[PDB]
C-alpha cells in the first residue's frame, strides 16, 4: 500500500501551487534563484500533467514550462527531451507535493527536489517531509533556497 502519485487522477492537483523549497547542487551556483511565481500545475485530461511556473533568475525571469507525460510506469513522467524523468509526490501533508526529476545538463548528471504548497501558509512538517526527500536523495545539503512567494516576476524596487 505504498504507491506514488497516480491512483485514478493524483487526488486533483489542478491549481496554482507555490514553491517553498528548492535543492540545488553545489556544483552549478552562478545562476541563482532569486524569486519564484506561482506553480501552474495543469491536468491534461488526467493523462499528462503541464506545470508552468516563472523563476527570477539572477534578475532574470525564466518562464518554465514542463509536461509531465505519465509512462508505463504510475508515478513516472518524462518530458519530451526522455531525459527528464519527472516523479511527483504526495507530501505527508495536505495541500503539499513533492517534486524531483532526474537528467543531465552539459553532459553531467543534475536533478532537484522542489517543495510546492503554501495554501495553509509555509507547513514545517511538509518540509521535514521535503527535507527527508532531499535527503533521501541525498540533496539535504545542497544550496536549498526558500524562494519567497512572488504572485509575480519582478525584482520589487516598491
Amino acid at each position: 500500500h505504498h504507491l506514488l502519485a497516480s491512483d485514478e487522477e493524483i487526488q486533483d492537483v489542478s491549481g496554482t501551487w507555490y514553491l517553498k523549497a528548492m535543492t540545488v547542487d553545489r556544483e552549478f551556483p552562478e545562476m541563482n534563484l532569486e524569486s519564484v511565481t506561482p506553480m501552474t500545475l495543469t491536468t491534461l485530461e488526467g493523462g499528462n500533467l503541464e506545470a508552468k511556473v516563472t523563476m527570477l533568475i539572477s534578475g532574470r525571469c525564466q518562464e518554465v514550462k514542463a509536461v509531465l507525460e505519465k509512462t508505463d510506469e504510475p508515478g513516472k513522467y518524462t518530458a519530451d527531451g526522455g531525459k527528464h524523468v519527472a516523479y511527483i509526490i504526495r507530501s505527508h501533508v495536505k495541500d503539499h507535493y513533492i517534486f524531483y526529476s532526474e537528467g543531465e545538463l552539459h553532459g553531467k548528471p543534475v536533478r532537484g527536489v522542489k517543495l510546492v504548497g503554501r495554501d495553509p501558509k509555509n507547513n514545517l512538517e511538509a518540509l521535514e517531509d521535503f527535507e527527508k526527500a532531499a535527503g533521501a536523495r541525498g540533496l539535504s545539503t545542497e544550496s536549498i533556497l526558500i524562494p519567497r512567494q512572488s504572485e509575480t516576476c519582478s525584482p520589487g524596487s516598491d
